[PDB]
């Protein structure tokens, strides 16, 4: 009985099974107070204040409620290495790959993660509040929305979570004695320090780990204050454990964001894009469109949960309820819309401060007025001639999605929205044209199965490559299997390329909200418009079907050019990924693809 402990709410007050989640993990971890999160500004307001008189956190004068966090060097990114799935069979979590390690997950034993369990979280936030956080991930109370509780002893974590998933009382009063996600996180760092604090931030690195038991429906992470280790609706939930939930009861849960396009002519339809990182996908959320009369607005950017409704039309939600998004680059020139999100009640992390109390980064592209100087994330007096750059690469802005001037009107629709194209994107700089269409799903499957990351050297299928949540090869079958659904209205796939570029090393496309006249061809061509030529890729678009009014000379037979030896060169590279990180789980429909594209380029 912890009773005693409780600094705000009631464990009385609790779901039976929540009571149980609560009092068994502080017995566990041994915190000095429970604080069960209400959600409430008030709540919010006072544990920010606190972070600040702790220096934990810093206020930025020049905004509205902003503010700024500076981690330790050691604790800056999700960590791909120490994250793992914990599974009876190691592969029903990853395949076997035919020799090395898998690219496409880590499996942990269940024994081997009891050890390191037991080696972790026994007294692990003795002199720490323990904070509950009751959170939805989707609209309080969609069909299509889940919820879990997440205890952390980090307030960084609750004020994040606050922004990135709906939480508080509400959750619970939802929730009911239904089902949740259980989700513990610790710093793991007990009071008193056995270790010295760094930059105000703690963690452990050394021990760092955030496994996930999608068996028990758990989710446990130790020694990561950050991201994408610690908030744990994003990935750890919203990816990897929805992922294989989706698997077992019918649905998809993708590294996608979702957009609404509305043509001149007021009819709006909805697109999802999975991008591997660097490919473009925030700008394609925030796009500005330059087509007059055209209107892009924001669903989501970064999460899509999709499940197929009675009528047929797969529906979409964006489970988030905030932006977590990569600060440098974004550009007050060429992003105005992510601009516009952050510049009230927004926490920022490890980007630089200016002496006016203001944010700066890499590719802001906003000159500071003469006499304004500027700390790095580091702490430390920066100018623009150093050598090291001013924010880390991998800094944050964390925002309420409300707050962007083109969400869309159905962001929180309960029922989501319906998607008639998926879009998978690249970035090569040769051979593959500004976009091509898949001739059938499975050919659109296969599609996805072949995507790479930025540069096209290494695979990112699905862009899901750190975050399936069980077999790769499964996943292609679960995706294939959509097909058979009777009454299934299956979205048209196509596959971009922003970053083309020509034989002097020039980008051949302006992109940006150029890429509007690419949405163009995708919406006239969901509506059965015949401007598609076939190729050995796929269709695309026909000579003059482009809107290429205002670009002046734009190469398109360049842009759009097809080499019979680049495309041996691709397909032979896929059979071998394929081989080699697939193998026994690959599906015949994807193999089938491969021998059909195959043939179509050896007859060119
Ligand atoms: N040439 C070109 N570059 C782009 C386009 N969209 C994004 N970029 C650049 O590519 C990099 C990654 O873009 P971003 O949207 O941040 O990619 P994400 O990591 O997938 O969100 C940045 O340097 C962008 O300026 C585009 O349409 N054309
Ligand atoms: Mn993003
Ligand atoms: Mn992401
Ligand atoms: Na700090």
């Amino acid at each position: 009985d912890f009773s005693a402990k409780v600094i705000q709410g009631s464990l009385d007050s609790l779901p039976q099974e929540v009571r149980k989640f609560v009092e068994g993990n502080a017995q566990l971890c041994q915190p000095e107070y429970i604080h069960i999160c209400d959600g409430s500004e008030e709540e919010y307001g006072r544990l920010l204040a606190h972070m600040q008189e702790e220096g934990v956190i810093r206020k930025l004068k020049k905004y509205d409620n902003c503010w700024l966090a500076l981690t330790d060097p050691r604790d800056v990114a999700r960590i791909e290495s120490k994250t793992v799935i914990i599974t009876q069979e190691q592969r029903d979590t990853v395949p076997i790959p035919k020799s090395g390690q898998s690219q496409l997950g880590r499996w942990m034993s269940e024994e081997d993660f009891e050890k390191a369990f037991n080696a972790r979280f026994p007294g692990c936030m003795k002199g720490r509040t323990m904070y509950v956080i009751p959170f939805s991930m989707g609209p309080l109370g969609s069909p299509l929305a889940k919820i879990g509780i997440e205890l952390t002893d980090s307030p960084y974590v609750v004020a994040s979570m606050r922004i990135m998933t709906r939480m508080g009382t509400s959750v619970l009063e939802a929730l009911g004695d239904g089902e949740f996600i259980k989700c513990l996180h610790s710093v793991g760092c007990p009071l008193p320090l056995k270790k010295p604090l760094v930059n105000n931030w703690a963690c452990n690195p050394e021990l760092t780990l955030i496994a996930h038991l999608p068996d028990r429906r758990e989710i446990i992470s130790f020694g990561s204050g950050y991201g994408g280790n610690s908030l744990l609706g994003k990935k750890c939930f919203a990816l990897r454990i929805a992922s294989r939930l989706a698997k077992e009861e019918g649905w998809l849960a993708e590294h996608m964001l979702i957009l609404g396009i509305t043509n001149p002519e007021g009819k709006k339809k909805y697109l999802a894009a999975a991008f591997p990182s660097a490919c473009g996908k925030t700008n394609l959320a925030m796009m500005n469109p330059t087509l007059p009369g055209w209107k892009v607005e924001c669903v989501g950017d970064d999460i899509a949960w999709m499940k197929f409704d009675a009528q047929g039309n797969l529906r979409a939600i964006n489970p988030e309820n905030g932006f977590f998004g990569v600060a440098p680059g974004t550009s007050v020139k060429t992003n105005p819309n992510a601009i516009k999100t952050i510049q009230k009640n927004t926490i920022f992390t490890n980007v630089a401060e200016t002496s006016d109390g203001g944010v700066y980064w890499e590719g802001i592209d906003e000159p500071l007025a003469p006499g304004v100087t500027i700390t790095s994330w580091k702490n430390k007096e920066w100018r623009p001639q150093d050598e090291e750059p001013c924010a880390h690469p991998n800094s944050r802005f964390c925002t309420p999605a409300s707050q962007c001037p083109i969400i869309d009107p159905a962001w929180e629709s309960p029922e989501g929205v319906p998607i008639e194209g998926i879009i998978f994107g690249g970035r090569r700089p040769a051979g593959v044209p500004l976009v091509y269409e898949a001739l059938s799903w499975q050919h659109g499957v296969f599609v996805g199965a072949a995507m790479r990351s930025e540069g096209g050297i290494m695979h990112d299928p699905f862009a899901m490559r750190p975050f399936f949540g069980y077999n790769f090869g499964k996943y292609l079958a679960h995706w294939l299997s959509m097909a058979h659904r009777p009454a299934a209205k299956l979205p048209k796939i196509f596959h971009v390329n922003w970053f083309r570029k020509d034989k002097n090393g020039k980008f051949l496309w302006p992109g940006f909200g150029e890429n509007s006249r690419v949405l163009e061809w995708m919406f006239g061509r969901i509506e059965g418009e015949d401007s598609a030529k076939l190729t050995p890729i796929g269709y695309v678009p026909k000579e003059d079907a482009l809107n290429l009014k205002g670009l002046g000379d734009v190469n398109v037979e360049e842009l759009f050019g097809i080499s019979k030896e680049f495309w041996e060169k691709e397909v032979e590279e896929i059979d071998k990924y394929l081989e080699d990180q697939v193998n026994a789980d690959l599906p015949y429909e994807i193999e089938r693809e491969l021998r059909a594209l195959k043939q179509r380029i050896s007859q060119m």
